[PDB]
């Protein structure tokens, strides 16, 4: 890295480089229009090229963040558009970058990416590069911690979507479901990555490593610990870089990691073969999403090393991180059936148990039961997975979301309704994602995914702290975030939001809404019902919401939708309150 920009440019190649720089900028400057960003990345890419041509050219030896940060800081109306980021631009690197990062907007609340399949295919044909670029921009700026290389990957998917659908007859129906599925994948990936970044940010790299160790151990149970460690080290670096906005380095290192992993796929997992026969983004993505390898038949019994060995305390004092790390690896690799956070909690408990036991007189007698300390850690979420998947399976996603929305509005009524609705909806999306899964997968799926949504909440909460319960759950141990949240009950301290009839007042407008947004409106109402009536049981809320849904469906099916809403809503608005006592 004589010229780090030349280096990244050469490594990544212009398409990916430009894409990542676009992502980077879009993420750092989420409000600057697409075209601004494009000129920004073109300038940066031109400069990258100039540097690759001659790495001794002036400023070519400046760091990527110096370079890009500078480019960002040159944007038109940086102070009017980003009064916060202005000050960042006053700052040198890495302070500047740290500032930009800090001012990343996790909830830019930009317009909903909705297909305009005619206009968009049009723009995809007019310039597919400007269109996929635009996509990178849109998604990136909506998700300023979106995993850059992954975004490029998704850009590829998105392209494929417009490649397949734009020529198609019902381009809209060929495309929208793809784009919808893609948004779900985006949202999920964004959340995954945001979690990673949040984890660095809020818990540090060790937390991320522990997480990755657990995860990768599950994913690559056959890989030995050194291997998982190496990959976790690298992957953590990749995520660290991506999260710290070092997207070129992140991508480059990710590519390297993918290469490494694929070079060692037999040392790592048989599930990689499909990933490693893919091109670089697709390969990386595939490894990132790779299904867990089969448990090896030679998984070591764990009691000997981790419970029975008489010098465990010695190992544990002598090499805490390595011993624990390997414990985590072992437990995790044998526990794809556990969420990562469960494995971490288990690791934490294993650690806590050595801490306890090893400070005790006969540590071996004490930690010999260590594996048994994990049991309640396992049962708690397994029980929730069952409780909630039962519920989900019983009531379906909407009502599950309602459930969650109620629960979370209860837990954190201070949270904006849109956020509760979002979180509860995403949380219910866990029901959909995880409850249908093979039973051994629901727990990992659901807790991992809840980690994402909770992190989302946390992330949103960072920006918009409204609840201390949220803060605590979000900032106390990450492994416990989900249990912390799950454990949250009705914030008793919450003064019920004053009643605003209007809030629960629907109008014919809701009828034009696609069912998702109709639901969201209802679910917002729902959150509001909770906020106003926090102690309303979830069942009262459900009935009231059912009443609202009923009235909404009715009045929407009405000849005069609005007369209907106007006549029936108020009574409903008033009565539903009595139903929430
Ligand atoms: O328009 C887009 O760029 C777009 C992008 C995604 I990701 C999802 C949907 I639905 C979209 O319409
Ligand atoms: O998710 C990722 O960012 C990721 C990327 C690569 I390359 C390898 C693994 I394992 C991952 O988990
Ligand atoms: O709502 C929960 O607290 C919850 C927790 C877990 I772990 C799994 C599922 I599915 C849930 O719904
Ligand atoms: O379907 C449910 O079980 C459900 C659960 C809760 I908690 C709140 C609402 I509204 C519901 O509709």
């Amino acid at each position: 890295h004589k010229s780090e920009i030349a280096h990244r440019f050469n490594d990544l190649g212009e398409k990916h480089f430009k894409g990542l720089v676009l992502v980077a900028f879009s993420q750092y400057l989420q409000q600057c229009p697409f075209e601004d960003h494009v000129k920004l990345v073109n300038e940066v890419t031109e400069f990258a090229k100039k540097c690759a041509a001659d790495e001794s050219a002036e400023n070519c030896d400046k760091s990527l963040h110096t370079l890009f940060g500078d480019k960002l800081c040159t944007v038109a109306t940086l102070r009017a558009t980003y009064g916060e980021l202005a000050d960042c631009c006053e700052k040198q690197e890495p302070e500047r970058n740290e500032c930009f990062l800090t001012h990343k907007d996790d909830h830019p609340n930009l317009p909903k990416l909705k297909p305009e399949p005619d206009a968009q295919c049009a723009a995809f044909q007019e310039d597919p590069d400007k269109f996929l670029g635009k996509y990178l921009y849109e998604v990136a700026r909506r998700h300023p911690y979106f995993y850059g290389p992954e975004l490029l990957f998704h850009a590829e998917e998105y392209k494929a979507d417009f490649t397949e659908c734009c020529p198609a007859d019902d381009k809209l129906a060929c495309l929208i479901p793809k784009l919808d599925a893609l948004k779900e994948r985006i949202l999920l990936s964004s959340a995954k990555e945001r979690l990673k970044c949040s984890s660095f940010q809020n818990f540090g790299e060790r937390a991320v490593k522990a997480w990755s160790v657990a995860r990768l151990s599950q994913k690559f149970p056959k890989a030995d610990f050194a291997e998982v460690s190496k990959i976790v080290t690298d992957l953590t670096k990749v995520h660290k870089e991506c999260c710290h906005g070092d997207l070129l380095e992140c991508a480059d290192d990710r590519a390297d990691l993918a290469k490494y992993i694929c070079e060692h796929q037999d040392s790592i997992s048989g599930k990689l073969k499909a990933c490693c026969d893919k091109p670089l983004l697709q390969k990386s993505h595939c490894i990132a999403e790779v299904k867990e390898d089969d448990l090896p038949s030679d998984l070591p019994a764990l009691a000997a090393d981790f419970a029975e060995d008489k010098e465990i305390c010695k190992h544990y004092k002598d090499a805490k991180d390595v011993f624990l790390g390997t414990f985590l690896y072992e437990y995790s690799r044998r526990h794809p059936d556990y969420s990562v956070s469960l494995l971490l909690r288990i690791a934490k408990t294993y650690e806590a148990t050595l801490e306890k036991c090893c400070a005790e007189a006969d540590p071996p007698a004490c930690y010999r039961t260590v594996f048994d300390q994990f049991t309640p850690l396992v049962e708690e979420p397994k029980s929730l997975v069952k409780k909630n998947c039962d519920l989900f399976e019983e009531v379906g996603e909407y009502d599950f979301q309602n459930a969650l929305i109620v629960r979370y509005t209860k837990k954190a009524p201070q949270v904006s309704t849109p956020t509760l609705v979002e979180i509860g909806r995403t949380l219910g999306k866990v029901g959909s994602r995880c409850c249908k899964l093979p039973e051994s997968e629901r727990l990992p799926c659901s807790e991992n995914h809840l980690a994402l949504a909770l992190n989302r909440l946390c992330v949103l909460h960072e920006k918009t702290p409204v609840s201390e319960k949220i803060t605590k759950c979000c900032t106390d141990s990450l492994a416990e975030r989900r249990p912390c949240f799950s454990a949250l009950e009705l914030d008793e301290g919450y003064v019920p939001k004053e009643f605003k009839a209007e809030t629960f007042t629907f109008h014919a407008d809701i009828c034009t809404l696609p069912e998702d947004e109709k639901q969201i409106k209802k679910q917002s109402a729902l959150a509001e019902l909770v906020k106003h009536k926090p102690k309303a049981t979830k069942e009262q809320l459900k009935t009231v919401l059912g009443n609202f849904s009923a009235f909404v469906a009715k009045c929407c099916g009405r000849e005069d939708k609005e007369a209907c809403f106007a006549e029936e809503g108020p009574k409903l608005v008033a009565s539903s309150q009595l139903a929430l006592a």
